[PDB]
Order: C-alpha cells, then sequence, then structure tokens
C-alpha cells in the first residue's frame, strides 16, 4: 500500500533491547546512518541516499516509535524518546550490524537524537552532520514571541496527554500535511514527492504513532532540556568533527546564527546554507546529497 | 434549554453598527459593564452579579462573536475581535442605553478589551477593574519556555486558519472543560456550576464560535499586541482610577502583576485573592466585595 523510494535498498528489522528498528540498507563502504524528524520517516532521505549509497554503507533508519520501527512503552519522563535513550538504541542496533564506529546525519528529530549521541558517546562517531537544526537548549532560551508562535508545537504537543492525542484525532491528514508546507520555501507540498507524503501521512493517520511524536516533544520540552542544559553549564563541547547544513528559509536561521551557535557546542565544525526551507533533503536533494559526500568523504 | 442563572435580570439585545451585543440587566443605580473572557460567555459573572444589582445598574455582556452576540465577519488583521474594536463595539452599545460614562470590570479577554477602551477612550470610564490578567504586551515580551509551555494557547489558537479549527472540532467539550479545569485551584469543574459550565460548552460547540475564538487571539497575537506596544513606547498609561484583582494561585501572578500594571496606570489598586483564574466562579465573595467596595468609594 505504500510506495518504494529506494530501488536495490534491502529492509532490515534490526533487534535493540528497546524493541525493532527498521532501516533501509544500500550501497557499501563506510557505515553511514540516516535519522529523520518530524513528521516524516526514513523515506524523507530517498532523494538523497541513493547518491550516498554509491560511496556509503547507507542505513536509513526509522526512529524508536516511529514508522515501522517499534513503539517501546514510554513512562512518566517520556524516557524511551528521550533524544538519550535513542541514541542509546541506536547505537545497540548499529551494533547488530558490526557498526561501533560510523558516520551520522540527522533531520529534525534526528538531528537532535545525533548531537546528543556525540556528547554522550562521542566514540560511536567519525563525523557527524547536522541538518536545519539548533540544540534543543538553544531553542527554549531564545524563546521570544516571533517563537512561540512559528514554532508553536514545541509547547503544544508537550502538553500533558491526551491534550494533544485528543485535538489531534480532529483531522490528522490536515495536521500532518500542514506541519509539511508549512516550513517550506514555497509553502506548499510541492517538494515533496506525492507518494512519500503518503508514507508521512499513513503513520500519522494511527493514534499511537502520534502518541510517540508527543512523547517526543514532551522529552524536548523536559528530559532533552534538562540533559542540555547539564552540558551546557559543564561547557561540554562535541569532539566529533561535524556539519551544519540549514536551510536559507529554514526554521534554524529564523533564529540565530547557526555556526556561531554550533561553535558553542561543537570544538570542529563546518558549515553552509543551502537554498531551501527546513527540509533539506527533499528540497535540496542535489546540493544536501553533495555537501554530504564530500564531508564524510574528507 | 440553557439554564437562567439571573434571577431577575432581564435580556437585551442592543444593536451596534457591527452587530447586536446580549446581555443580562439588572439592578439599579450607577452603571456597571462586566465583561467575561475565554472560554465562558457572560454567564461567568452569575454569582458575583446579584451582589452588585444590589447598588448598581449591572450588565453583564457578551463580548462581540462570544455566546450570544452577533459574530461580525473578520479580515485578514482580524479587526472585529482586536480589543480595540470590541471596545468601541461596546461603547456603542452604552451608548443605547445612554450609559456615556460607567463603571467596568472585566476578566480574561473581556479584561483586555477593559484596559484597551481605558487607553483609547479614558472619558468612557469611571472606574476601573481588571481580573487575573496582564496586559497583553507584557505577556508576549516576558516570553520564555516557562510561559510557552504554561499559556500555550496564545500561540496555539494564533495560528492561521484553518489548523485551530480543524483540531478544536475534533473533541470540543473536551478541549473547553479542559480549559475552564486546569487554570483552578482544585485542577477540575468542581468550582463551577454544572449550568455554567453547560453555557461554556454549548457555545463551544458551535465551529462559528470557535472559528471566532481564534480570530480573537489571533488579534491578541498581533494587531492587539501591536497597539499596547505603541503605548509602551509613547509612555501612556491609563489616568482611568482602577483596580487590578488577582489570583494567588492564577495565571497573572506567575511576574508581580501590581508592579506591572503600575508601569500602564498612574493611579492603580491591587489585591491578590485566594482563587485559581476565574475569580468570580471560584471566589465569588472575595470578589463581590472587592468590586463593590471599590465602585462604591
Ligand atoms: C523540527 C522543527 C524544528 C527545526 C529546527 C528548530 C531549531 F530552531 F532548533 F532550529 C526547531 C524546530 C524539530 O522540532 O526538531
Ligand atoms: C485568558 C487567560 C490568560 C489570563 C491571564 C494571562 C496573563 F498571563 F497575561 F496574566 C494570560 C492568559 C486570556 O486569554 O487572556
Amino acid at each position: 500500500d505504500l510506495a518504494d523510494l529506494f530501488p536495490g535498498f534491502g529492509s532490515e528489522w534490526i533487534n535493540t533491547s528497546s524493541g525493532r528498528i527498521f532501516a533501509r540498507v544500500g550501497g557499501d563502504g563506510p557505515p553511514l546512518l540516516l535519522l529523520h524528524g518530524f513528521p516524516q520517516t526514513h523515506v524523507m532521505w530517498h532523494r538523497v541516499a541513493p547518491k550516498l549509497a554509491e560511496r556509503f554503507k547507507v542505513i536509513v533508519a526509522d526512529l524508536p516509535g516511529y514508522g515501522w520501527s517499534d513503539m517501546p512503552e514510554s513512562d512518566e519522563q517520556h524516557t524511551p524518546y528521550t533524544k538519550r535513550a535513542m541514541a542509546k538504541q541506536l547505537i545497540e542496533a548499529m551494533e547488530q550490524l558490526g557498526h561501533v564506529h560510523f558516520a551520522l546525519a540527522g533531520h529534525d528529530r534526528g538531528a537532535r537524537v545525533s548531537y546528543r549521541l556525540a556528547l554522550d558517546s562521542p566514540g560511536r562517531l567519525s563525523k557527524l552532520a547536522v541538518l536545519d537544526i539548533l540544540p534543543t537548549y538553544e531553542y527554549w532560551q531564545r524563546m521570544n514571541r516571533a517563537y512561540a508562535l512559528k514554532i508553536y508545537h514545541w509547547s503544544f504537543l508537550a502538553q500533558p496527554a491526551p491534550l494533544p492525542e485528543n485535538l489531534l484525532g480532529g483531522d490528522p491528514d490536515f495536521y500532518v500535511k500542514a506541519m509539511l508546507a508549512s516550513y517550506t520555501r514555497a509553502g506548499d507540498l510541492s517538494a515533496f514527492d506525492p507518494r512519500a507524503v503518503e508514507h508521512y501521512r499513513i503513520a500519522f493517520a494511527d493514534p499511537m504513532r502520534r502518541h510517540v511524536m508527543c512523547e517526543d516533544y514532551r522529552a524536548g520540552a523536559y528530559a532533552d532540556f534538562e540533559h542540555d542544559k547539564i552540558d551546557v553549564e559543564a561547557g561540554n563541547k562535541i569532539p566529533v568533527p561535524m556539519l551544519a547544513l540549514w536551510g536559507a528559509s529554514g526554521i534554524a536561521q529564523s533564529a540565530a546564527t547557526p555556526l556561531d551557535v554550533w561553535r558553542k557546542w561543537a570544538s570542529d565544525v563546518q558549515g553552509a546554507p543551502i537554498e531551501s526551507g527546513a527540509f533539506l533533503p527533499e528540497e535540496a536533494p542535489d546540493q544536501t546529497a553533495e555537501a554530504l559526500v564530500r564531508f564524510f568523504s574528507a
């Protein structure tokens, strides 16, 4: 019922102690993990993954609780869907494949999993790439009226259950599509493959998957923030050589000077703006792929 | 049929150029206007209004677009549901009854209509009372992680249509009940009268009324903010002698309310009340006496 946007890629259901992680696996060479964000799945990499496959062994994984990944039971602190736990679970997953030192690239929620992984376990990463994000700490500290209105859903979805859930039940199709079109450059869905939008909408049409997304944004308003406050108070920087890509019309640039912020969180960081909205790998696939290939190859 | 929580009070469909304002009207003496808020209707004053009617001509009106008042067609800048436009419409309504200089008390959304009225047309108000609020500018300007999480619906309901409307249409009864409960001390509907809740529920059950509420919160995120900002930068303060009532466990106090209003008013008194956000329904007696003692000085 859902299209194949990764021709040639296999399908792996990697076992962890918190549940199965689904991923499309293609190419050969150095291991490169790709992590998606909200409200998308692994298929958001379908326009750049084949190019990366020509050079690397590309693992395109659904986040814990997302897509076809299992949904581990959450708790009163939203632990399994905190960026620290997600990182632990994916580290565990990559160990099942023999990948204990790999390249990592993330977008939105996946980028947050990524930099948290780098802080907690720098050893697991050769190079890091974060796409159109700032540290979760940075958004909350810089929170103003402009901030609050634009990215309203950081506060909205972090509301205690079942208030966001019950509201999302009203028109999940509309909401998930609105979340996609609102952060592009054109303001519509033209950037997204209609088949890819189907993957997103189908997953979002399930109440259980939506609950996970809320538990995600709850973690991002509490545990993730507290985890980030500890680091920023200690003065810990990410030692992993990392790349920061953001859309010129993206979310991160309206907030701050992206590479100036990431220089405060990482000692070895380079970055560039790309003519795009928030959804870089779909809006500007050629440039995004090129940036990643050249960076991970160096 | 909805309950009549105002024994003796007549009903009024007051014509304005922007549409009819419904109000319950009772008592006699100096004229006193009561303006409700979100997500309520005029029946929120039902526990304190009779006490007030012993000494005043009490006019309990539904805000334009709210409850039983008509719904003026809105526009791209949400003009008719800005606080400036609401105040003008109510000034018209009061002028119909022969009231061109009156006393005014407001809560939540209505209190924003009220101080905006004080700023734009100070001559219209003998005395002013605002309940459990800060100026709209103050909330947006002091926005942080805490306020983002604590009062999220300022940003959520302000999202461009029809994003909030389509979400609210799913489970409207749940949302309106949660909104009433969440800001009380007990965190339930126990402080409210069931019949009052049904008034709030039925109104909130109409999708057109729900759209009006969003237009209200859209105005409060933009045009209202900008209007307030103009007064901040120009050093304009409310000359109308006012009283700032707020709940000790309410929304307004979670800043030091009296200090904030002193920046906005050159003659303002302030006192806390053992209550959540809905003082006239959580602490009706303390609110009743405070209002009576203030407008009767
Ligand atoms: C996805 C949306 C998003 C993206 C980027 C930022 C910021 F401000 F950090 F750059 C905030 C929100 C997500 O929630 O991660
Ligand atoms: C009603 C809810 C409300 C009340 C008071 C405040 C604050 F923080 F300004 F005092 C915010 C929100 C309303 O929408 O005004």
